[PDB]
């Protein structure tokens, strides 16, 4: 059973969306086979003229953007003569789509969400720019398509119907009041349109970075409109999520951004202030649309420098301009880290970093988040580690209801899945901690042995001034035998008062070098027998759990399209929810006994090391200077001025 | 291709109303093969408790009255599983099929007006004394059934699917803005939902009424809000109807109906009050529903009596109210013919009508409106006639254009109906008017002939007298031959004084008599003579051409429901509608020259002769007068004092 046009042909059974004014399937051209999307008009629609038709499908060919959904054709239903639009078809679903998936579940994965903002404001931009501006934009309407390049493009639809179907022929029988509710309603194109779409795209926004809606009562927005009318417009400006926890309670308020989200910390820095003042509800404080694009795009323009600060045990994400300076950089780092730019250490790929108060970003070391730039300061700060929510596993109904079970094990499936992201995280912490060590130790000691380089060049200097004196003096008191010991005595006396400390220094130095040698003290052993490492395996039996679990969410998800099983279908059905059960709260034994504790010893020693490391190089420092001040000291013994003579 | 339930099964072709919300097709029970209308609820509906359905269903199944559509069951698709409401099939369509007829081009007839009033009016009475308040009422959710006994029974639909699936799942992404459309949504079932439909009703009403809309702008009340909306709400109280009958024109105002509206006198006369303020749009003189119900009923319950004024020449429905008194009967024929109780003179199937001060119209002589109550005055007014509006053929436009010829075809076979009606309801009038002539003068003839009754049984009385005195006075001078003459010839000389009165009255009687006989002066030849009769058949040549111009409507009607013709058949279509112009302009000829040129020329005459016939009743009378003077005069003649003797 399928329905046609001249062109293209569709299976009453290849729907899609499914809107009320119209419905959309998945249908092809006939000549070629390939995949279109098709809208027909439902059954009503069409008594308007064909040059309304025509003006509009010029006007919206002349939508060719990136993220826009393009209008290939406008055509007729062969037995019906209702309308059929001809659109491309976009296989991913959409942005609603990829947010149901329980690895969305706590908002989505940084890029995906960056490029999310880059395709929303685009085709908002171009819908702007030409005709139509977007009403309202949510992730049901934003369709997603995967680029020649393996990473999505995210695309606008749902615009040029803009039709008033609604109302309640009932317009020429309705009381004057219906008709100044249609006043009410026409006062919102007034400027009510070119800012009342901000707000449902922040509310977009919100919702695919933290994983949930900004706004939402005790169980459920719609299934409570008036505490939700209530919390909307009574929300101050500042706040971006308001949220109702308990039945009859209040509201807590937040203008941060929810601790299961995982956007990075400058990322989020930069997207909170943004979600502020577009989720606002009177006047030019709602900055207007041209100051919100010039701002995400200020955002997005941004590319970001990897640095991980080895002394708080925290990864970075610094969002810098590329063409501005290094200077920036360091109040940025600054920003997050609290360490001010004097005291900051560079360290990239085993070797120290050097930068200047102006080397822009562009050629910056490039920096993934597995080989970032390690920061480090030199004035004794606690390490902080990894900021994650602490989400336990939904009860499980002892119980049987498939719509229930169903909904139950997508909440299962998406905490195992934060749980799996979160060991993953925490492992990287630990491997780039150890790597950071590794590579701090070894510039350790590439200072000590420039120290000893030092303390020795001054050593034969010591050592030739003191041999000189003793050679002056001695072929002196044999040829003219004759005496001013004094002098030559009181000198030789401070050059050997230096000498004693230099040998102070000497053997102070191979203590030093002595707890930087495997042997013990400050060995970085500790690192190798503290912690999770890769060959543990820890993520993978986290993910093959996670799997298992994601195979009974699928299965009672189409176990609740079927309404109703079979006696075994039934019996299986439950057999596998305690399955469910049991896969669950293994996993997460496994994340609490085996991940988070020894990840956080491993974190206490780094810190009772980081101590000791530290210590150290303030010794190091100061016999360097040591050092120093020797060298200068015998510097003036070079050219001693003599007696004059006859 | 057909779609089914358990029990009902339905072809798509098998359409209806076609909404869109929802569709409702014709389909049959799969067992008895019954006819039943059947609800699809289109491709979104269901995700809502079977418990709420089912109060739902148990509630709607209490709706079991005549003016309520009845709901056989509630049923789910076969191979779709969305709902199906099993209702009741009404073959005949709706308020709106009937309207569309262009013999209601003009307002519906009388009698199905009251039916549509007390059928509209016992819905929403069962209606809102039970749940659910009928939001809005038009002729299009005003389904029509015939009874029984011939006489269409109305019935209300569409109450209790009132679903809110408009608003613009975007509630959850709505600006706050929004939600304030929704307060100023909800603000509407506090008052303006117990009052507002009336509103509607009234249009409605207005609707089949007149066969016009209450308010219409120059081309349209949608095809332009503005000045719709703009004349809606600055109505004041009172008035019934707006009209721009220009272009950027003004409006016309009328708290009346508009003259092509042929319901009776009487009816209009206490319907416009109850349209007056069910459209109004502020506080409690917009009546509210109690006292409209109680008015409504008021004038549903009345009986017609059918009076017609032989004097002005027109017809009347007197709305009387059945247990009341002929006085106020009186009253209402004084309000419509402006003729005072006491000179009104009724008359009823050729004899006069005689009633008192109380008898109560139940008992009344049955009047239809070919037989009815003659009524005349004795004050000598005008002849009014027929109040039709005069309405003309509009242009046919040298063209072609299906869309367009349907809507001409539509527009002149309306009028040529109306044609027809204002012909029949002219003949109508002539023939009472000469039936009611020739009772008038049998009547007089009547009164005459008492008249000449009274006039020898008093000259009876006169001859006894005089003879007597002479039989006394002769056997008095001939036995006591002496004299008192003077007495005797005194009274003798009246006696006789009175016979010469007598001879006048006899002779000028004679004069009376003669002018109604055949011979002329007064006979009602005339009426045979002037206007037009049923032996023309005029009102059946109208019907012929009408017939014509009815087939080459219906035709361009198909023809416009194929969008566009074969050659032959565009040939086909011009030739017939040059020749729909030749059968509508001869028709409206026919009316003008043969129909109403006659009926003024009877009209006319039957003025002159009105005038003459009062004149002669007014002389009949006076000299009836006489004849009782001359009576009691004589009277105090029979026993006259004599002398007192010894
Ligand atoms: C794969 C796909 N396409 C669509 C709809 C469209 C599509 O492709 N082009 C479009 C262009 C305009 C409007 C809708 C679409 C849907 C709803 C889904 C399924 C989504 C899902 O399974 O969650
Ligand atoms: C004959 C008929 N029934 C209907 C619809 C209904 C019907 O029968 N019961 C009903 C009960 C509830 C709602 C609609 C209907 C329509 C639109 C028409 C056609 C009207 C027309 O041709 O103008």
């Amino acid at each position: 059973i399928c329905q046609s046009t001249s062109n293209h042909l569709w299976l009453l059974s290849d729907i899609l969306g499914q809107g009320a004014t119209a419905n959309v399937f998945r249908g092809r051209h006939k000549k070629t086979g390939d995949l279109y999307a098709v809208k027909v008009f439902n059954n009503i629609s069409f008594l308007r003229p064909v040059d309304v038709q025509m003006r509009e499908f010029e006007v919206l060919k002349k939508l060719n953007h990136k993220n826009i959904v393009k209008l290939f054709a406008i055509e007729e239903e062969t037995t019906t003569r209702h309308k059929v639009l001809i659109m491309e078809f976009c296989p991913c679903g959409s942005l609603y789509t990829v947010l149901e998936e329980p690895s969305n579940a706590y908002g989505l994965p940084e890029s995906e969400f960056l490029i999310v903002l880059r395709d929303v404001v685009g085709g908002m931009n171009h819908l702007r720019e030409n005709g139509i501006v977007h009403r309202d934009i949510k992730p049901g309407n934003i369709m997603r398509v995967i680029g020649e390049d393996g990473q999505s493009v995210y695309k606008l639809t749902d615009f040029g119907a803009a039709r008033e179907l609604e109302d309640d022929g009932t317009e020429e029988y309705l009381h004057p009041d219906m008709y100044e509710r249609a006043v009410l309603r026409k006062d919102h194109q007034k400027k009510y349109g070119a800012t009342v779409d901000l707000w449902s795209v922040g509310v977009t926004f919100y919702h695919a970075a933290t994983g949930s809606l900004p706004f939402r009562p005790f169980e459920g927005p719609r299934r409570n409109k008036e505490v939700m009318y209530k919390i909307i417009t009574g929300k101050p400006s500042g706040a971006i999520s308001g949220v109702q926890k308990a039945e009859n309670g209040p509201i807590d308020w937040s203008g941060d951004m929810p601790l299961s989200c995982s956007l990075s910390q400058g990322l989020q820095a930069l997207l909170t202030p943004v979600l502020a003042n577009i989720l606002e509800a009177d006047q030019e404080k709602c900055w207007g649309f041209d100051q919100f694009f010039a701002e995400t795009s200020d955002v997005l323009h941004r590319m970001v420098i990897h640095v991980f600060s080895l002394q708080h045990m925290t990864a970075h994400k610094i969002y810098i301009h590329s063409y501005n300076t290094a200077a920036v950089f360091h109040e940025l780092v600054y920003k997050q880290t609290k360490i001010v730019s004097s005291n900051q250490e560079l360290i990239y790929e085993g070797r120290r970093l050097v930068l200047e108060l102006g080397r822009l970003a562009q050629h910056f070391p490039k920096t993934t988040e597995e080989n970032p730039i390690f920061v480090t300061s030199r004035e004794q700060l606690n390490t902080v580690g990894l900021r994650y929510e602490k989400i336990s596993l939904p009860k499980i109904h002892p119980r049987y209801d498939l719509d229930g079970d169903a909904s139950m094990a997508k909440a299962v499936t998406g905490v195992v899945c934060y749980a799996c992201r979160t060991a993953s995280t925490l492992l990287l912490y630990q491997e780039l901690m150890r790597k950071g060590v590794r590579w701090l130790v070894e510039l350790v000691k590439d200072d000590y042995n420039e120290t000893v380089h030092k303390k020795t060049e001054v050593v034969i200097t010591l050592d030739f001034c003191i041999r000189n004196i003793e050679k002056t003096v001695k072929v002196y008191e044999k040829l003219m035998k004759v005496n001013e010991l004094g002098e030559i005595s009181d000198i030789h006396t401070k050059l050997l008062r230096l000498s004693s400390s230099q040998g102070t220094i000497e053997s102070s130095l191979q203590d030093i070098s002595s707890r930087l040698s495997p042997g013990g003290l400050l060995a970085d052993t500790w690192a190798h027998q503290e912690g999770t490492h890769p060959r543990d395996r820890n993520v993978e039996k986290l993910q093959v759990l996670l799997n298992c679990i994601t195979e009974i969410y699928y299965q009672f998800k189409k176990d609740k399209a079927e309404r109703r099983l079979a006696y075994n279908e039934e019996q299986i059905h439950k057999f596998d929810k305690q399955k469910l059960y049991y896969h669950a709260t293994k996993a997460m034994s496994h994340f609490s006994e085996e991940c988070v504790r020894k990840y956080e010893a491993f974190k206490d020693k780094s810190e009772e090391w980081m101590r000791k490391m530290l210590h150290l190089r303030k010794q190091l420092l100061s016999l360097t200077n040591q050092c120093f001040d020797i060298e200068e000291e015998v510097s003036k013994y070079q050219d001693y001025t003599n007696e004059l003579q006859e």
